[PDB]
């Protein structure tokens, strides 16, 4: 199993590793019918999604989908800052494959 | 996929955005019988729901609506802006279909 | 749909709402058999529960039962004050069908 | 129902009521194989568990122990005061059965 | 049923604890085909996993990976400090099977 995001990002075709370092900037998230997504913006311009498990996303992905949505939220709420984004950017806009947080100094 | 909670709102037919751009004033739950739902009122006076999941839904849409309304909750307990909202006005209340929060009070 | 927890009291028979007012006092909560529910109360005195799953309840009842639960229970932790509470006084004690919180302050 | 958790374990044998009032010391979490448990202790050196899902339990238990388990893990975050415990003392350690906390108690 | 995390850690065969007295370092999340899992690491160096639920997870196990996962997470967010870590060393990186926090600081 890879010990890094950037190492996972590696072992996929049309994924890109983004070093975001900032929280996030706005969390807009869609109940509505076959466009249930979450969508995060960062200062930066940069925007992501989760897109919609629509035909398509393996069983293994069904809850992994979910908890990054949780993740998002959560992280949006509390203002933590996000280092890394592994993503997919063969998407419009680019959809979110994995991430990570780093809590550097104050230890 | 949209970029934005008002360019996927422009993908539908009965639905509006509406600039929200406060925190919201009440939070009501039900868990009574055929109305399980959530209605959340601002200081503005307008007033939103999460409807009931029926026939009008589809079957992605049943956690979703789960979501939102969890959302929901816990952005009222924190006390965090709401920027936009997406709803079907053609239902009373009208209905929640998307929601934007910007924290561009960094 | 109705747009308050007043109004959504009145669609039910054997209902009632109480003007609670005030954070939760006790959060008590049972995994034991036959006992799955939980009970809050108040320094009123008032004192509530959220019946345990039973032929009572309808399909589409039994995920707005663990989301009331959670609702409660995360009311308690975060010292939240309840407004109103729409509940089935039919039932010792009082069961909870919905429940209202409005932060009125800035 | 119950209106107490005393109550509550009033209506089990093996069961007993243990006064906390205090706030988690450890929490001890284990997805091992047939340990998929959470061990609790505080300072007086009582130690708690919430057993592994098996028989003992009925289909309706299932959700409450994965409730009971999120309920100490939020308690312990949050550093919150537990006031009683119903537990299971024929089991080592004390299996929980119900658990209590009381706000605004000075 | 064990009362300890290090109890529980020499029921197995390939466990180890690792006395980790500190906050999580980084969080990682993965939802990408094959690597739905979580890693992460600490100041000393120290990477860690909840590897992807697959044959060496039995049916038992399966939401307790997701609870492993859920409390990395808030652990993480809310900086609480983690004593020690049953963990099984014959993978790369080493997978958890236990966690424990204590208190009295945190």
């Amino acid at each position: 199993a890879p010990q890094s995001i950037t190492e996972l990002c590696s072992e996929y075709h049309n994924t890109q590793i983004y070093t975001i370092n900032d929280k996030i900037l706005s969390y807009t998230e869609s109940m509505a019918g076959k466009r249930e997504m979450v969508i995060i913006t960062f200062k930066s311009g940069a925007t992501f999604q989760v897109e919609v498990p629509g035909s398509q996303h393996i069983d293994s992905q069904k809850k992994a989908i979910e908890r990054m949505k949780d993740t998002l939220r959560i992280t949006y709420l509390t203002e933590t800052k996000i280092d890394k984004l592994c993503v997919w950017n063969n998407k419009t806009p680019n959809s979110i494959a994995a991430i990570s947080m780093e809590k550097l100094a104050g230890f």
